[PDB]
């Protein structure tokens, strides 16, 4: 006989306690069941200033679970919700304040600009003097039944500057401004759809709030490993390997990993010609994702390298020189004899120097060994830079290097690019630094599962330093991070930070940021 | 999850020894990291699945909060309800929440413990070639009645 | 400062009914049906004991006597398929168990292997005193002898296939202990004998000579006088039951082999009895007439020595004494490096050394040299045990058998080296300090469990000796962790269970 | 149907079913008999001393309500996990209407200290006079913080018994004060167990110190118990086990000999003068190389000189006696004479022995076959000029590794146990040991929960009354609670009962003539 | 408070003297800290502790405020209760609080 | 503390542990011997707790 | 497991001496870290320095 779900089965004990023990509980804390969708839950702020325009933009919002700290919760437990999600605004000028502040809902697709070409859109506004909080809807307009997890287009409650913000008095060290601050809950329609259990994964997504690690220590490095050190602003963000797209693919050549590069020592010395030169010698794969390349073969150290006066020591310029070698040994003691650092090289290898494309089509080369062949690991591990110079590692554009494609992520309606910068030791560098496209975390993941972010949306982590200063992280789809504004203040930034996952955003939405 | 039942098993053997803890459920797993504490009990349903001709039965115990789990036939002097080798329909049973406290914490321990023990061997009237057969006895859980959640925490907030 | 109110949220958690003992079945035993089990044969023999259920047992501690029935579950755990029929026979009180075919002809109930529910039986209080003592055997027993034997249709593994029978017990309607006794009270006539064998195998010690326990051996004879005492306090060897060694008075050359050509023999001086003249722990297996030729250093030529290791005693100064190798004990005067004497410790007492110094010493058993065709555990020979003036010993006991106790003691050419134990190093401790309520007709019977279902009843009688019912389980069976768990006093005159694949 | 139940079966009635409740009624009749016996009357559960030198607010006896507080409880106790309710306590002064004191119970709430002082006799105290010539019955009710207690809880109400006013003596003693416990109205046991289904987790502290002092072996070398002994400073390497089954010793629990093997080599030292020497492998170790159980303590600079005769040697290692190991022949072995125990190197004939068990293993001895044996520590001296018991000497004491070491802990002395061993010309020769043998098997087998900072003290009572308070810390060492006690007047057969945890850093408790 | 009694104690040594107040007992005495006032009488529990062998008599009286406190035969004839050494018995007598003014400062 | 040669003079380092020398012949793992780990103070050890290996 | 903590910090400012040297009290002084050990008592009893108070 076909035994049911709930539970068809027979009941039995023996020796029991009482319930009445249940009721000592529920007096002991007055926990009502469902007490999460009863009160609102911060969420962000907003300055509104007498710097600001008719118009000006203060906040942009769509309809989804994840703004919600509890329902956020539960949404690792469903697959889909519908239904609209409340917000309370609570100006809280003074009684002197003039000024109005707008609001307004856009229909799902119909881009937020923020001109005064807003304000034509149907329009409540509220005062600058106003006490009670004001509890906003944002309906949720769908032309599907019920939304994915992941899913985008949604109507936007925006709220725009209708009126300054007029004191009455005007001082010395002029500017002013009232906070507006932010906070949700889930609307009275506010339902979620199908259980999953919170381990089991979409066939076509993944929850992306997997995608930077909770605490600033745990950070890494895609490029060259070290201890993270803060963050870059670039106009411009540009980056071959290690690199994931939010697809699977990697238009760069390296498993994420970062555990060294496999290879052969070629014996064939064909390097020798001065006696001023370390030598060269020719290099194999062990190991390839693509095009013959050797796994982990470093992505930065430009068009030539120079062999003269290196058969003293390492100090020819901006050539990545430091690898430094481990025996890949299997079964008795070394062959090659106390082999020191080499330095990387790709093309052509002329008598004395080392010719290279900015791509990796010529055969490989690397640094002197005075000895016999040997199968070899190396961790690239010390950069020469210039002469001199103040360009962290990866600043050049014309040094990165290719094998087909080079992603790079540009300014996008307003959302910067950034680097995660972080420190190994060069020459000649001042505070020196190396420039990241991806955590090495939010690399290897988007390798080993595909991630639904979509064409035109933005994963928005929020990262609060201690003390409490705070801005916003969205990873693109192309994988590529966004802050969103140009010169925000990273060196303010107290040194251990925290990352919460804020929802999917709209591409072209100024992320929001509050940094002194 | 599962338990082997065999006919090398003992009158007595344990097999399967568990406490009362939210974290068992897949579900309420989840809840948990939203809450601070708990109370009551939550069932487990045993579903011996064994053929019509063996005979055999296993025994059901529930042991005080701290009295050892050690498996002997010592165990089967608690009070005990015992299920036939050829029960068809599961077995709901309830680990009650003896506590000293008014409602737990997330993280103690000491709780009653119900244990699985042969009453008496896995009869096969069959006795073959390659010898030893064995009954799979499955496992699987719910929230009681009686259990409820108690105070919100804000999954993001850790405890001192 | 209190309330009741405590008291009830107290019951509320935690769901007590005040006496719960007497609700619920618990464990006893578990009785194998073989498919090769003749028709008769007992499966089960239980007399009206409070002392089954663990939790009567308990409490049973603390009162003097009891009345009223108790209750006996059976689960029979047959598939289906097995045909076969149990019968159920209670006794008279104080009519024999003697053997199974006859029973048959009393009043009986049929049990089918093939039940789907457990079956109570009452076995009933019939008693002539208002009530019990704790320790009277003269009750009903219950008897399940096999009617029909257990029918298996499957013969492809040809033989030894089996069901499995567990006995619970429960306190009657109308079990009630009677007078209250402090715990560790003796009653008049005995004490508790609970308190005989160690609850675990670890502190399992032998009375003849220190060592690990290793196993147990069954003898249709059993005889030792040393160290082994007797239920009523008597005890017929010379030793204080301590292990201690024996320490003695050493005599110089004086009546030591004058025309010698092997270490000498020194009359000694036992300093402490327990019988008189003879030295507290002397060792009471040995060879008679032995021969201390050739014993030029070596001591590996002897037949049967008990060699002993030495060390000083009181001496309060320099250490005088020579170097003091090892020690051979002997016993009877002889015209030569000789002893001759022997069957009874009559006879002065010598020691094998290279001894100068005239003073004392103690001396512990510790090795034993053993002739080269030795096959025989140490005390296999009623001839080389010895005597004060009285061996006791057993036979067999109305079908019950007597086991020595077997343990490791480093033995020369035996592999495996063994010596056999009467008495349990414990229970020798015990009952030389106090009486034992065993009857002169009884049996308190002991549960000996290790693994894998293997039990068997050790059972020890008025005199002190360890009874099994029969004669050939295979011990060799067995794991180590041995358990001991009281059971009861059974009649002497019945059959011991076991249980052992 | 397939479902079988705590309490059922088909009932069956076979032969003569005699009337079962005319008997059962006669039998009432015989002995009356009340619901719970044990609760209507009074047990003798302990007499505690009180000397005409204890000031006042001297406590005389410390007991945290318990079942173990009453005889018949305490038996029950084993059938239970959990209690609850009120115990009355009847307690008696005898003594010579001569004499002159008072002394006052007080029921000290779970919160407070327990230590003596005046301010305790400020609240609700009974008191009695040593004139009274009446028990004197007061109430310990049950405050609690848990719903029930545990077998074990701490928080547990305290009765104290003060010294109020000394007691005065004209002539120029001590008289005795006898507590008897019975069952409250209110007491009732909870969950039901079985007895022999040993008590939490088998981790519990109670399995630390046996109950009689019938088996109190020490850890350090073989015999039967002595006594105690107080020192500023406590230390032993061997056989020394942790909280947490560290030990930095060589040894097992077993402490049954050392299982060595012998190399035929004599070593050549002078021909005569001295027995030579053997080196020596271990056939079992526990750490490194070395053997299962050399004797932690032994002198320094072992000359060995004159041995020929006889082990005069000054300054001893453990002289021991000597088996075969095991053979399949007649025997291999000869005259196996007495070993000296000896650490080191043999830079000369004299060997050279460190601080330090680093170095080769060698025995002083007549061998000259090579072999398996067995040996057992056996006999010990000094010079003359010497009374310091066994292991008295930090220098002496041998170490592989950091020697652990328990210094005067907040108010508490560690302690050695005191038991004889054989040895010559040192009056009443005596080994001093960091633990009993129990509290070495445990704590090798089992990990505990005794705490950072805390002590589980377990209440040592001799018959005459008398008692103290030893504390077993995370480290394994014993403590007590008083740089100096006579325990010269302890009589030998002591029994144990397990008190709770209590802070290691709160003084301990102490009562003896 | 305990108080000393000597066998060279004259007849009308005075052991004892305590004007009624909040100081006499412990809990009160704390708690008076957070007072400037009281009133009320006072309960007082003495006990004579002696070998039975030792014999006298000790007798606590109530002094009104008016009178002087110092020793003399004359101070027994106003009400007083008595305790012997061998009373075997703590003696419960209690302290009018006779009062000139309403109410008495700290 | 020592390390090995360096052909040259002082020099502020990283060095990354990276390959080892067993024996001549064994088959031990890195880590299989209890007198090879290193200690400070105290050595943190885990035994078989109630057959939980 | 303790007295109470009240009575640690006299009342008033005039009664207010150092345990490292003798003097009145001058102000408070802020670091980042902190160390001393002789005439400083943990709250447990324990003390690391060799003086009496």
């Amino acid at each position: 006989i076909t035994g049911e779900e709930q539970g068809v089965a027979v009941a039995t004990g023996t020796q029991p306690s009482a319930p009445a023990m249940a009721t000592l509980a529920t007096a002991a804390t007055g926990t009502m069941p469902e007490e999460w969708k009863t009160f609102f839950s911060y969420y962000t702020t907003v300055n509104w200033s007498t710097t600001d325009e008719t118009g000006k933009v203060l906040f942009v919002q769509g309809l989804s679970p994840r703004m919600n700290p509890f329902l956020d919760h539960l949404a690792k437990m469903y697959t889909g919700w519908s239904g609209s999600m409340e917000i309370r605004f609570t100006i809280s000028g003074s009684g002197v304040f003039g000024g109005k502040l707008a609001a307004v809902m856009v229909p799902p697709g119909i881009g937020t600009e923020g001109g005064t070409s807003l304000l034509q859109f149907p329009h409540v506004l509220v005062d600058a003097r106003q006490t009670e909080p004001v509890i906003f809807n944002i309906p949720d307009i769908r032309t599907v039944l019920w939304h994915d997890m992941h899913d985008t287009l949604t109507a936007h409650l925006v709220i725009l500057v209708y009126n300054d913000l007029l004191n009455p008095y005007q001082n010395t060290t002029t500017g002013t401004s009232c906070t507006v601050t932010v906070e949700t809950r889930g609307g009275t329609d506010f339902e979620f759809h199908l259980l999953k259990p919170p381990s089991r994964k979409m066939i076509f997504g993944a929850d992306p709030s997997r995608l930077i690690p909770k605490k600033s220590m745990f950070w890494e490095g895609n490029r060259l490993p070290g201890e993270f050190k803060g963050f870059s602003i670039k106009p411009l963000v540009f980056q071959a390997n290690r690199h994931f797209d939010c697809k699977r693919q990697t238009f760069g050549w390296s498993t994420p990993e970062h555990a060294g590069v496999k290879l052969n020592i070629q014996r064939q010395n064909l390097d020798t010609e001065d006696k001023t030169d370390i030598g060269v010698h020719l290099v194999t794969g062990l190991k390839t994702i693509k095009s013959q390349v050797p796994d982990g073969w470093p992505d930065y150290y430009g068009r030539n390298i120079i062999l003269a006066n290196t058969t003293a020591s390492f100090g020819e310029v901006s050539e990545a020189m430091l690898g430094t070698v481990v025996p890949y040994r299997v079964s008795g003691k070394l062959e090659w004899r106390h082999l020191p650092e080499i330095a990387f090289a790709n093309g052509t290898a002329k008598n004395s120097t080392i010719v290279c494309g900015k791509y990796l089509t010529g055969n490989f080369y690397v640094g002197g060994n005075f000895t016999q062949q040997g199968n070899v690991v190396v961790y690239p591990a010390f950069w020469t830079s210039k002469h001199g110079d103040t360009k962290c590692i990866g600043e050049d554009e014309d040094m990165v290097k290719r094998i087909d494609v080079l992603p790079q992520a540009q300014t996008t309606g307003g959302n910067y690019p950034i680097y995660y910068v972080t420190e190994f030791p060069a020459a000649y560098l001042p505070a020196p630094r190396v420039y990241n496209s991806q955590l090495l975390w939010t690399s290897r993941l988007l390798a080993q599962d595909v991630y639904d972010i979509g064409p035109e949306a933005l994963a928005v982590f929020k990262i609060k330093d201690s003390a409490g200063n705070w801005f916003d992280i969205g990873i693109s789809c192309e994988g590529f991070s966004f802050v969103g504004a140009p010169t925000l203040p990273f060196s303010s930034l107290q040194f251990p930070l925290e990352a919460s996952y804020v929802g999917m955003a709209s591409a072209y939405n100024k992320l929001q940021h509050n940094i002194a």
